[PDB]
């Protein structure tokens, strides 16, 4: 028996530093969780104990926080160098700064191999990026060798900003030939490491052949054994054990988000690299692992670089800013209404009038907490809205926004972006109904009024709609938007619209209000 | 047979010059209506083609805009007199700037007889008053005499600000020894000429013996014979015929309010001083009738004063802000929810935390339009609020404010001032029920959560309740609240808390939506 211990993290999303148990900014130390200092103490407990050990990693390392938009991925190399990684996937969020955005802070600096099987350059390309990223990488670990096979979304191309130049495979399809490749070179254990879902991620474990082990994320998927220690509500076991088509049993795994677990997972091999069993569980990076005081004081260092955003206070907030995934892809979400508030607001003060307001939930991607003395800065917003995306003017049918509206339930309880939050919009949705007939009511703020109310929409009238540049670009599925759209003014940076909403307000209160509810029947 | 004419004004509220059609700024000159200059004109006419003729007020000429803000009763006594009025009765808001401010602006400069027979002077005060305001007096018309019998609202010390000195006794049992006295003295056409509401007049002309026309108002009354000419819907006719209890047909006259019509009642009198027939309608003072050149040139060198109200842009609306009787005392107002907002963000930005919001619906004065490129002044917002009252913090066990929401509907439908307008509050009226059981649904927006939602009142919790003064001290008959209140803390002006909101807003958009709402049943 020859055993290897997998340590996997994916969609850390920039959260470098610990975070509050929500992954928004840590306020109160003493009970805040995750981070790079605390994720190295146990790297380095379970490196001194086990043998045979790789550290993972299945993409989106980008985005989240102040911390890429000001070191650009220079933050990623640097600490996941530190914390020596032995190996990660891209994934689609490591594109959103363009290829060059990856060449030079990631791919150059990085002292791991960065892996992807399923991305093909053509044309100019090609040539510079050769080399930086492989399709696989087989390590030696210990007196064996282990093969990694990465792959990255498919849906990279609209998701994110990879340009023309760079093709996306079927992962399956991608994988199939790599996988071979390896098992002609007697390299029989072989970790599949991707960035797709874990949907893709239980497919490729049923269909390429000679899958020992699949390590994912995109979905940031939970999975737990047992009672579970924090507010994550597990989606299976972990790990999750898939029957492939030729009668083995691969294990999937995957470890939520934000840096909050480090994904940990025993695999028993034979002499022939076959899996004889697995066992393990995410490990909560809460405050009983100390953070280790080198990686912290470093920590500290960049640290220093970002406190410009963290001085001037935009305004006060006297509720709780629920931008959590489980709430606003779920249900009405307070800052799901504070952004379309701010939304309305803007443009009613921009010249040449509208009323209403759709949000995709999974713009939204932080909470803010109100127990600071309330306070609110730049980089608690940043993290709210990490994109730099704008919010545009679009003029619509009423056909068109129903459409969309049983878009946004069409595949509910999925933890899926596309649900809608609102403004000057009353919508009922009946979940016991089919798809493309669960909004039940839809009343929508009348424009030609002389006092405003709600009225049903009408499906032959045309409203003026505020919303974000990726949902009028047809974005989320959306693509009855962009499609049957009459007019799409270009608008300002959604961080900007909010920021100076809240600068007026100086006290927020944004409450949950019945914009959005769910019938019995 | 002996033909009188009588004409009549009644709350006129300092509407000195035309407003719109809802009694708001004049905007749109040659669709403006009432204002002192056209009713001149229109007096005039009827003088010229009359030969017995009586143009009479009924009270309440005292408060209403920026007219009496500034000149404090002087520009009603100067007009009065310009339109030569032959008596006048004592309303209820001629005491708002106490019996002071009754004496010095009216009653010395009135060139008319001032009118109330139940107002009793005692203590220091009768000395003074005496003879300033008449119980009755008997007018020489032609070659006959009409006696006028005064009467005031016997509410008029809760209502206003009159002092302890003034005792005010039941209309009908002071009227009654004055009706004799003049019956004694041989007069026999007397007009009882007061001010305690459309439902007192009517008792006044059945039980009063001798009176033959009662001439109020305090109700707002509109009476109409045949198709009415603008949006006021009738009452009843005009005149209202009341049986007396000594089987006497009294006529009962009111002309609405704001100087939007001219009350016009023809009697046709016996030689013996009975009613034989009586005729007339309100006349619409509309576009139809010329302005008198010489009052409006008057009312202009008056108006010059007031323009450092009107220059000042507090902000914009892009709506129709409702703050009309028929909309804030009958159903949720725009208006309402505007200045429960502005009363809800003045103490969320004050310091030691509120989310309710109850605003009697009489409070409202006077709605704000929209077209004048939406611009608001200190002027428009001093007519919506031009009693000087305060937005006070009260702690109210959940029990007291469910009692308040009945008391808002418990004589629904009579257009009285209780109505409530509210803020952080969802309510669902059944009038199909019992006064007192009515309130079938009332959500309030939590405090002791994180993030604020509406849950059902509880009758054993407490709430923090933003309210006006009025309402604080008992006012509209809400005794449960000045009774069962746990707290009360004095609040910052009306008009300077919702002024403060409109700047900081810049643009404002209130609407209507589902605070309050009807059941079907
Ligand atoms: N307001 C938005 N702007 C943009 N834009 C692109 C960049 N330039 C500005 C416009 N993209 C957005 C917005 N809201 C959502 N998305 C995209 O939808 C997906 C959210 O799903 P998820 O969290 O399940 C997948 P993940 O993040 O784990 O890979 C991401 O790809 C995210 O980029
Ligand atoms: N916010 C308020 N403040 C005050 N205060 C008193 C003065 N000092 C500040 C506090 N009074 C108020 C408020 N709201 C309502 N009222 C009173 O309720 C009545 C409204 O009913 P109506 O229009 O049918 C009778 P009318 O006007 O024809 O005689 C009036 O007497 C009015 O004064
Ligand atoms: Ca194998
Ligand atoms: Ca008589
Ligand atoms: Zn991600
Ligand atoms: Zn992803
Ligand atoms: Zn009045
Ligand atoms: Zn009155």
């Amino acid at each position: 028996m020859w055993e290897l211990t997998i340590l996997h993290t994916n969609d850390v999303h920039s959260r470098l530093e610990q975070t509050s148990e929500d992954s928004s900014k840590c306020v109160d130390a003493s009970r805040c969780m995750g981070g790079v200092a605390r994720l190295f103490t146990k790297v380095q407990q379970i490196r001194r104990a086990e043998p045979n050990v790789l550290l993972l990693d299945a993409g989106d390392q980008y985005q989240g926080t102040i911390w890429f938009t000001v070191y650009k991925g220079a933050e990623v190399a640097h600490f996941m160098n530190a914390l020596r990684y032995d190996a990660m996937a891209l994934g689609n969020h490591e594109f959103d700064n363009g290829v060059e955005g990856l060449i030079e802070p990631l791919l150059k600096e990085a002292k791991f191999p960065i892996l992807s099987a399923n991305i093909k350059a053509k044309g100019p390309l090609a040539s510079q990026i050769s080399g930086l990223y492989l399709p696989y990488k087989v390590l030696p670990v210990g007196d064996e060798v282990v093969g990694i096979v990465g792959y990255t979304s498919k849906e990279t191309p609209f998701l994110s900003n990879p340009g023309t130049n760079l093709v996306f495979e079927d992962e399956i399809t991608a994988l199939q030939p790599e996988v071979d490749k390896l098992k002609t070179l007697n390299v029989n254990k072989i970790i599949a490491l991707g960035h797709s879902g874990f949907e893709m991620d239980k497919l490729i474990a049923q269909k390429v052949r000679g899958v020992d082990v699949v390590v994912g994320g995109h979905s940031n998927t939970f999975l737990y054994t047992g009672n579970p220690p924090s507010k994550e509500v597990p989606a299976g076991k972990y790990p999750f054990i898939v029957t492939s088509d030729d009668g083995r049993k691969v294990p999937v795994v995957q470890a939520y988000a934000f840096g909050k677990y480090l994904g940990y997972l025993k695999i028993e091999f034979d002499e022939r690299g076959n899996v004889i069993s697995s066992h393990g569980n995410p490990i909560l990076l809460d405050s009983s692992i100390p953070e280790d005081p080198s990686i912290k004081a470093d920590i500290n260092k960049w640290r220093i670089k970002l406190d410009d955003y963290s001085t001037q206070e935009l305004g006060k907030t006297i509720v709780y800013l629920d931008g959590s995934s489980q709430s606003c892809r779920f249900r009405e979400c307070n800052m799901g209404n504070l952004i379309c508030d701010a939304m309305i607001n803007n443009n009613l003060r921009h010249a040449d009038h509208v009323s209403m307001c759709i949000l995709n939930g999974g713009g939204i991607r932080s909470p803010i907490d109100e127990r600071n003395d309330g306070t609110i800065t730049w980089e608690n917003l940043a993290a709210v809205l990490p994109f730099g995306g704008t919010f545009d003017l679009v003029q619509l049918k009423g056909s068109t926004l129903k459409k969309a509206f049983e878009h946004s339930v069409h595949r509910y309880g999925q933890s899926t972006g596309e649900f809608l939050q609102v403004g000057g919009i009353h919508v009922v949705y009946d979940l016991s109904r089919k798809p493309g007939d669960r909004v039940v009511k839809l009343d929508v703020l009348c424009t030609k009024c002389r006092v405003p109310s709600y009225d049903p929409l009408k499906m032959d009238e045309v409203y003026k709609v505020i919303l974000p540049n990726f949902l009028a670009n047809g974005g989320d599925g959306f693509q009855m938007i962009k499609d049957e759209l009459l007019r799409h003014d270009s608008g300002d940076q959604d961080i900007n619209v909010v920021s100076t909403y809240i600068s007026k307000m100086k006290v927020i209160y944004p409450a949950v209000e019945g914009r959005i509810k769910f019938s019995l029947e």
